[PDB]
């Protein structure tokens, strides 16, 4: 297929061939914006290369940015960039230590029931109409509760909070309700932060406040806690949506794979893994070299940005065999990059996995013969996170 | 004595330490016993600092502006600007847009508004014999100008300054930040359909934040925050920092009293001696050699503007003292090069005004040096309290 | 349940967790939430652990033997051997010399001395109905043999064990370490002109420490320390660990009571089921692939000897239970390959003796499983207290 | 001159030409023991290369050993190796943090008087005999007091402690008094450690005990504190001796340089720096690569040991000019490697510097026209630390 090109809503449907293209012919692809040559960068597509890069945080930095956009830490450009910039060990270690305290196994169990309740409520509402938009009806609002949960947002506010969430996530002058939501969200948290100073819980934010972040005047601290929550509200929400929605077409395309999980629900957890591999909600993130580095026969100059195609890595035939491109709920894939590897390995991987499990389990139980109108599926914009905005669902069984 | 990052108790007199460095260790090496890897260098001579600032490709700003490699560690104590600028080409565009909010029309337009406040507050002080000139005037003063450049509508200036003064400060500032944050979100929204001439309007007009951006809208708020705090302290610093200087040299003030036509030139001298931004670091993007010393690539190098301005090698023997008639050239109070301060004009205007009115309405005033209280912070040197007395 | 490094409260029954791993996650990946970089793998199947241990060039020992990358951080809590062995070629020479202190003559020579103590203490216990068989016998017992291999003269064995028992334990052990340290320095000095057949004599005879070496003399002391502690706990572990097993399966004991000619074979079975050294890590020297999983170079990989020995894929369905008649082959209680235990013989002898005398003089004994107390430590599993009762 | 070859007492006199040889012709010299080829290693001699290597602790590890001896962390071989093995950041960071607490400026001031007292006592005793062995009479016992000081050894024990010190430092069956000293030293410290558990000072050791090292049973901890003290007693003692003694011939060879410091004692501190550069007590230490690394046109395989010739680096003409080999007390040398650079930059650099200053100052004041019988100077064994055992001194002025 075509050569590298950052993804758009139009290209998100089948980026797989471009990946194969790169993997089979330009493992270390050099991109040179024809107009702005000073912003050239590289793209890694082979599982092996992407894997090493992600892990070797010493050579491939994060604190410079996570996208191929050099103006990332400035003002112009942004739009498609994480709200917060992550540091590298040792600097990053304090943070990871503290925030991981709000990301324990109890955190998952404590909110799983809520997840299932909602999943079942919406699933049955859809069985009522014998169809609908499973993304709009379930996979979009679903993650918001988990994110609110991890952020330490009290139930009374859940209603209000989800409001703001949905206004912002919708961003991509309809986005005016967005600037508004952000402000609202903004003030809310400075409040919640205040509340936590003396009424701490065990949510990530409580552990940062309790640890002193944004304490006695420390403005920069408070600001970063905010940057964190907004990064969670935005990304933590639609990465899960991307997984759930993105899984629909994969399953639809193969009822035999669906049948396996039907006669034996035990395969679901493993299936979630295979689904995670193929969907790769976070298709790719970039790094900045901290010294001239040589991969294969290409030598990426220091200071250059390199995009790690996690999505291509999870589909690399070299790592997963000939059928890498196909769905195999029994595959039990090892070394997937869906959550990356190394210092920043996703803290909510078990939260996402739980959500996928509950969702897929309930779905397969109540809508054993669902169908997806692929052709009518809509993909969100952005070049890094691959999620669907709309997924025409329809249980070939009603009432 | 040996070099060391300043503190509120060491800010009263860093001058000797600077001389020491300029004279005996131009390219000073600091090696923290606890962390020899988190080592850095300190340039103190005017010629070097000047050349360093001008050479952005070699001395980058995109790594931080502090000598602390672990600055971005949420741990605590963040003596650092609420956000950091990139270097060209990246910075070029940003700077180009924001500079449209820093035009001559911009500075001129608010001057009258500023002079009025200065006079009102000065007279309020004469009506009391004295008072703390920093909290009473110098602190609130720079607040207005920031708002003016951020495009904050006048009616709000009262409510706004309300937060400003809480943030630049029992942490009710958290609330102040939330309020101000949300405030700006609306102002940005608004600016999408009412593009004035403020920096923010020019940014929003470019597409920043204008689209449920997030990140983009957050960087807008980071910038507004930098201005809100940095823009206050620096002016507060210079205006307050000038008090003891003018107090100590009555002969100088006399020159300005007999001939106020020399106040603009005095403003330069005062800026040279105050250097509110005593220093800011950079990070070598390659191994660079200065004199005998060679600084490895990726090393923080603190540019001591404050010292460079007092460098005898540049301003003569008396470089260390007040000479309102000096008319110093090439000062580094606003750095040099790609990051040269955009609010230099705005900064100068506030002092030309403030100083003129001070001298014109309180020709005879006294400052209790001994009772001045400096703020903390190793990079920006400003007084928290400067007891004033007109008589 | 999910995998996790053992603790004194989890040592009572790890068997289920192992099964789980062997059956569902042969090459288990552990990713610490606080430190995803300090991640590692856990091999639990006999075939893999066996192959891992045999392949030293790929799975090195010279990085540490714990899954904790920050093991050598003085911070605190050091669940790790008092020193670490290198891999061939380096290890080859060391092992060659030290192995001369682990000869057949060596094991045979002290057996009688050992059996006597066993009998004395066993009778002392019969004279009291019972007592704690670990503190009363199993703990002091392995002490003698170590001393014997370290070349500690018998008269001292009393004073020596004195320290041993203090160290293997209000930290009067610090003093015990100092005393023992100095003790060995003299013994080494001595050995320069009185080279016996102990391991130390063979080392000193080679030139180690013998020259105001330091380092060299300190490594001698590190080794003697490893032996002193490790060599005790492991045997203490196996002997004590066998108590509940023999207690639980009276039918088994009966087989040994009617025919004590089957005790040597029972010793193997008991070693297979106790695996005092439940596990020890290695560090991949290259990217290596096991099954679907690929472990990156420089990754700690915990070899679960304890699990490999209970692997049904190797010993059949009942692999999980006591069959003194089994005569298990290729157990991993003493690892395999370049680091295969040198004191395997010495270890086996102490149990052949201890067990025979136990069964011969207390055919009818009881162990209060419910009241056994395990020691801490995630790699060596031994009981601190095993209340004994003869009746 | 000849090709690389680890130093011996016989070769320590003038190793400078071998260095130049390497620098000018084999900057990345490959050494291959003819008999044990598996133990091949590399040697860096150019200031630039040695400097980068020392700093880049990520690539060039320390925790594997500090010498070119691969059996370093085992048993056979040792002899010429540090008693303790240093870790790499982050692991090493805790230690550095705690021990540096006992290495403050006060620590120097608090013991400087003692240094000067002793220096003057011995100097005058030598003026008495109008000569003697300045190493045996002063530069050998001198450092012991500072080391005892930093280790937190109470004055009453000073007598006893120095005894053991001298017995061990003498190591290189006369070394029998050594094995004895070590044992004595050994037990002493376990005691001192005990004492510190409740009677802590501000000496390095107190900070480790107070921090918990070797606490509630932690045997490994206690053992490492010991390894540290023995590393100080051995190395901390004779590196200073190497500097002081080694400086004698350098000064002797140039009375004009000595004259400068005579008419202006201010130059002494700077002189100490130039002396430090030329003496390089720690001529070199090795590192182990943690990945294939390429210097120039040579690519040192990972896992290989590399010797960083600090002594050659300080003499590199490229860094210090044409006269790099000569003494210039006004040179004011920048970037010297005498104390290394990076994570392990010597903690006692200011202590050594103080000693050199006091010594050199007193010497130049009381023995302005001393002489050294170079030909009769004796060098200690070992390939890493270059110190003299004997230095025939003689003030061409008596009484
Ligand atoms: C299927 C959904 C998800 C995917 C694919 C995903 C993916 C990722 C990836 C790849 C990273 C690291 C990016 C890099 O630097 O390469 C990351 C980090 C992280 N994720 Fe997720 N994530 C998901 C859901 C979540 C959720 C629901 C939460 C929160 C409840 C979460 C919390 C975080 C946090 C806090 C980190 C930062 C860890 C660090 O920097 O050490 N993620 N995620
Ligand atoms: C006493 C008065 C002030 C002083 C001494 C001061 C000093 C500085 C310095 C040293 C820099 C460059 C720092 C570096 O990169 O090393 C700077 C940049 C800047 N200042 Fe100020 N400043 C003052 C007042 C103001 C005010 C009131 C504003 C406007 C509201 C302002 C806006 C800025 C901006 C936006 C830049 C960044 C320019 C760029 O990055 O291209 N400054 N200032
Ligand atoms: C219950 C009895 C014992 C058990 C289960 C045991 C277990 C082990 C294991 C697992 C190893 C290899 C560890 C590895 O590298 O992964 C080992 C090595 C060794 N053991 Fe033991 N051991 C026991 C008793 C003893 C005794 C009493 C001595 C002798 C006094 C001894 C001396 C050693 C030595 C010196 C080695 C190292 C060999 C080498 O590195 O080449 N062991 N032991
Ligand atoms: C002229 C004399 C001395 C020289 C040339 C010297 C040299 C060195 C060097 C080169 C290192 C680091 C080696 C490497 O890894 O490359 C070192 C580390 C150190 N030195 Fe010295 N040293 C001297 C005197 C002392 C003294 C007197 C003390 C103690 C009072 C001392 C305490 C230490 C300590 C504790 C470190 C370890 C720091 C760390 O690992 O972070 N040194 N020394
Ligand atoms: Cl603290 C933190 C920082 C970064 C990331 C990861 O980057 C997030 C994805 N994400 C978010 C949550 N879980 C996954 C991201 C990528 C690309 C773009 Cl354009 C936007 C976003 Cl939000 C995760 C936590
Ligand atoms: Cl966009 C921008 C970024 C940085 C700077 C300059 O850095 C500011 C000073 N400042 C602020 C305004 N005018 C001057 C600063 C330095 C040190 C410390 Cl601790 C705090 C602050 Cl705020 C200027 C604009
Ligand atoms: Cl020279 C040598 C080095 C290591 C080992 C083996 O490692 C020992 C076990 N051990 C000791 C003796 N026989 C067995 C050990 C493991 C874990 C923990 Cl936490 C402590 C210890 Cl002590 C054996 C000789
Ligand atoms: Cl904690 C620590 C570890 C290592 C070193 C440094 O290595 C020391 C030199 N030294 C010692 C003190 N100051 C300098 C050394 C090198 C070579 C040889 Cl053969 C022996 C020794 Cl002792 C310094 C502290
Ligand atoms: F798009
Ligand atoms: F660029
Ligand atoms: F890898
Ligand atoms: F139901
Ligand atoms: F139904
Ligand atoms: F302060
Ligand atoms: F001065
Ligand atoms: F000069
Ligand atoms: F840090
Ligand atoms: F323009
Ligand atoms: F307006
Ligand atoms: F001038
Ligand atoms: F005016
Ligand atoms: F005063
Ligand atoms: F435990
Ligand atoms: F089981
Ligand atoms: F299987
Ligand atoms: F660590
Ligand atoms: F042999
Ligand atoms: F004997
Ligand atoms: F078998
Ligand atoms: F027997
Ligand atoms: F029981
Ligand atoms: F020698
Ligand atoms: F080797
Ligand atoms: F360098
Ligand atoms: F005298
Ligand atoms: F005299």
């Amino acid at each position: 297929s075509h050569e590298f090109q950052l993804a758009t809503a139009e290209t998100w449907p089948n980026p797989w061939p471009m990946y194969r293209a790169l993997r089979d012919h330009d493992p270390v692809h050099h991109v040179v914006p024809p107009q702005r040559p000073e912003y050239d960068y590289y793209v890694l597509s082979r599982h092996a290369d992407v894997w090493s890069a992600a892990r070797d945080h010493q050579t491939f930095s994060s604190a410079q940015g996570l996208t191929v956009n050099y103006g990332e830490l400035e003002m112009i450009g942004l739009h498609d960039t994480p709200p917060m910039v992550m540091q590298d060990p040792p600097v990053h270690t304090e943070f990871r230590k503290l925030v991981s305290r709000g990301f324990t196994p109890r955190q998952v169990e404590t909110v799983e029931p809520t997840v299932r309740k909602f999943v079942v409520e919406r699933l049955e509402k859809l069985r009522a109409n014998g169809g609908g938009d499973i993304v709009t009806e379930l996979f979009k609002p679903l993650p918001s509760m988990v994110v609110a949960h991890y952020l330490g947002v009290p139930e009374e506010d859940w209603t209000q909070f989800d409001g703001w969430t949905q206004a912002i996530v919708a961003a991509n002058g309809a986005t005016t309700g967005a600037l508004d939501a952000v402000g609202s969200m903004m003030a809310y948290f400075t409040g919640l932060i205040e509340r936590r100073r003396t009424e701490p819980a065990d949510d990530a934010i409580s552990h940062l406040v309790a640890a002193g972040v944004g304490a006695d005047g420390d403005t920069a601290g408070t600001l970063s806690i905010l940057a964190f929550t907004f990064t969670m509200v935005t990304g933590g929400n639609d990465t899960v949506t991307g997984m759930l929605g993105g899984s629909m077409p994969l399953l639809h395309r193969r009822p035999d794979q669906r049948r396996l999980l039907l006669d034996d629900p035990e395969g679901i957890p493993d299936a979630v893994e295979e689904l995670l591999r193929l969907t790769s909600p976070v298709q790719g993130l970039a790094r900045t070299t901290t010294r001239d580095v040589t991969i294969g026969d290409t030598t990426i100059p220091a200071g250059r940005r390199v995009l790690l195609l996690y999505g291509s890595a999870n589909r690399d035939e070299r790592q997963y065999g000939p059928d890498a491109a196909e769905l195999d709920v029994t595959r039990c894939p090892r070394n997937i990059l869906t959550f990356s590897h190394g210092a920043h390995h996703c803290l909510g991987a078990a939260a996402a996995r739980m959500q996928c499990r509950v969702a897929l389990t309930e779905l397969l139980a109540r809508c054993p013969d669902f169908e997806v109108a692929e052709s009518r599926i809509v993909w969100s914009g952005g070049s890094y996170v691959r999620r669907p905005l709309s997924v025409p669902f329809r249980v070939t069984s009603s009432r």
